[PDB]
């Protein structure tokens, strides 16, 4: 009988075949193949170490030696501020406007106290500092989101007083809202789905993919990005365009590669080691954004968490709040370009202005590719969009601050 | 409301999203970057000859000098030869028996010739010695299949005869013939399935992934592949198994992907051309054989035009005429086996039986992996039977004749 059906190859361009798991699984056996006898005598070196136990000594011993973790040791009154206030008004106290008042006080103050602290101390480790702002803005959003929640709520609740799952008020626990700060995601809200168990192998997975890539990345930085800017180490704040983009066309693809192992690292194997360990559940940190046909696609489901945050508390509210999606859209990216800015120039206390020139820079980009590319070809676009793009922002930083220091 | 859900993460091991079309554009984007330059300096010098002219003529004013075309033209005789018996016996002379034995002895004429002219002529070319044999043995299966097929269909008239789509004697025309010579499968079929229009704009991207993936593989050899050879030129035929296997850990991984651009140059873009220049359509050369989670699954998609011909006309019969389809798939790999080694030895005088040994071992192969390993670790596990594995024969064979001539 007919044995030749009338079809298009897979690979083809237009077959809509899409069922490529398995070339990752090439991926990670090529990655294994090229880096395990290096892996295992890092590991077999390093890892000996008795690690926690040293460091919690040596902080414990002599504290203010290491202002970063002092500093997030410190947002915890800001944390515990904000779930009294939000007790107090729970009873009564606090008429609407001054809990509100008083939210506003406190979420000014968890961003400008680390930004005052890291700039007017020397003895900060610029990675310390990173990670001292990268922990104060996580807190700034999940509290942002306690305060709605809560409002959200109590309103409700009020509205019902003129007639397991857990209920309003009986939440306002210590370890509710510390569990939802250690929660891997930024949308307070009662009623986790909790995880059944804790599976072991999963979590040693998890790690050992977490020290797999550091030593890998660590690897990328040291052998194929550093000597590239020891060649010339000038500055970029004293270049011109030419000499600029001629150096970063040569750093490009191996930020890049860095940039993807960040987000292996930490959106996949990091937060889903975290949830393991305490049951969370949820787990969808990204949606695919590498065949993302476009660019205001690659947003939605690149850091999920960052996304519905931005919908549930920022996009809809100015809706309901106002109008013209256009403007609510601009104030998105406006507020996270500004973010950007506060997260990589103030831990290297510059003010190039690049990362919020980028993050702009995103809006003409997206109308650029929509209206020029589709399908797989706009696919590509995007990633260019990528490789040359945002992510070359940080590495202006980084090169501008290394070749000013080492 | 509920804006978490109880899900798990993408990448995850057992989610199944597997819609990873995207991660392949990301490989195309980044061979274009980082071969692109190259690439156009390669064609700007090459490009601009007059190759199909000047070859043309060199050939035609002195034949004799390149055998190998010489015998690509003269397996001509064996397919008018077949066409020539088909036509005869159509109308009746040539009693089934008679021309079953004539078929017979055309199809060994077509295995023995090539092969003995190749063994007993030294001014021959090693590659023009394998395009030979690569011609005269896809000969030898598509007419195997003209003869079933016209078979059958002259049993169907002759039951029928106890009493748009072209009929049973009508197809048998000089144009059918060479058309079913020159179309990219192996199964004799009347009606192929036209294809409606030419579509100039992929035929051009097929040529130029050729053209492409070409240059890019000989870069491979020359910059990896020979120097680490060149470093101890020394065959195998008189190592050690504990030399052997220390040079093939480090020969296998530049291998492995020259393997992976004979795949998509062969198997999607040198077909998918042929078959635009003459619309034929069906284009199924190859399944989803990446994501494989066993053997019996990765050669039942790898090349799909030999399996289904290797499924009906030689395992459906020998299941029909016979039994013990354990006994039948054996048979096929020994058969494959056979063909491996006529393809590879034959052509550089060698007779180490290796390619043999694989194929052959392939078969305890699958029962290992499908006995230990399942889901993504099976398909790992097949991608390292496919990195060491199968192709390292073919290098091997190579290896060992590279050494003894340069
Ligand atoms: O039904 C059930 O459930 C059972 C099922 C069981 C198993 C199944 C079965 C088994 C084996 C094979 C088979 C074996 C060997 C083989 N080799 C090729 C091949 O791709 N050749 C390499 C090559 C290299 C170079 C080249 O180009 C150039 F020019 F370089 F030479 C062209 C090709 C394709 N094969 C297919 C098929 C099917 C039967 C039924
Ligand atoms: O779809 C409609 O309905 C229309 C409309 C709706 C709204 C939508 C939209 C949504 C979100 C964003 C947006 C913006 C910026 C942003 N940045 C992050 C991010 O993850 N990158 C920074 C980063 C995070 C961590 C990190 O780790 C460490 F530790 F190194 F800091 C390093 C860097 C996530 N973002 C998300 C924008 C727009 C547009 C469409």
């Amino acid at each position: 009988l007919r044995c030749h059906r009338l079809q298009d190859s897979l690979f083809s361009s237009d077959s809509g075949f899409s069922n490529y798991r398995g070339i990752l699984n090439w991926c990670v056996v090529m990655l294994i193949l090229s880096n395990a006898r290096l892996f295992l005598e890092n590991l077999i070196k390093y890892g000996i170490l008795v690690d926690p136990i040293q460091v919690v000594s040596l902080f414990l011993k002599d504290p203010y030696s290491w202002p970063a973790p002092c500093l997030v040791i410190a947002a915890n009154v800001f944390a515990v501020a904000a779930f009294q206030v939000e007790k107090r008004l729970a009873v009564g106290a606090l008429t609407e406007q001054a809990g509100l008042l008083l939210h506003v006080a406190n979420l000014a103050t968890i961003l400008c106290f680390p930004a005052a602290v890291v700039l007017l101390v020397e003895s900060i480790t610029p990675v310390g500092s990173l990670l001292a702002l990268m922990a104060h803005t996580i807190l700034f959003l999940k509290l942002f989101s306690y305060r709605d929640v809560n409002s959200w709520c109590r309103r409700a609740r009020a509205k019902a007083a003129s007639a397991h799952t857990v209920s309003y008020p009986d939440n306002l626990t210590y370890r509710d809202l510390y569990y939802f700060l250690f929660a891997p995601t930024l949308c307070y809200e009662l009623n986790f789905p909790r995880s059944p168990r804790i599976r072991k192998r999963f979590l040693l997975r998890r790690i050992l993919e977490m020290l797999f890539f550091t030593q890998l990345q660590v690897g990328l930085i040291q052998q194929w990005m550093v000597p590239t800017i020891q060649n010339s180490m000038k500055p970029f704040k004293d270049m011109d365009y030419s000499r600029i983009i001629e150096r970063l066309l040569k750093l490009a693809v191996p930020n890049h590669l860095i940039w993807l192992i960040f987000f292996y690292w930490l959106f996949h194997s990091c937060l889903n080691a975290v949830a393991e360990l305490m049951q969370f559940g949820d787990r969808e940190f990204y949606r695919d954004w590498w065949n993302s046909e476009s660019v205001t696609y690659f947003w939605q489901n690149w850091n999920i968490p960052v996304h519905k945050w931005c919908i549930r508390h920022f996009y809809k509210p100015m809706l309901r709040r106002g109008s013209s999606k256009w403007m609510a859209r601009t104030g998105v990216f406006l507020a996270s370009a500004f973010f950007h800015e506060y997260l990589v120039s103030v831990p290297l206390r510059m003010f190039r202005l690049w990362a919020f020139t980028g993050m702009m820079a995103q809006i003409p980009l997206a109308w650029f590719v929509g209206r020029f590319f589709q399908g797989n070809y706009g696919n590509a676009a995007v990633w260019l969009s990528l490789i040359i793009g945002q992510p070359i922002a940080v590495l202006m930083y980084v090169h501008d601050y290394y070749v000013l220091n080492y």
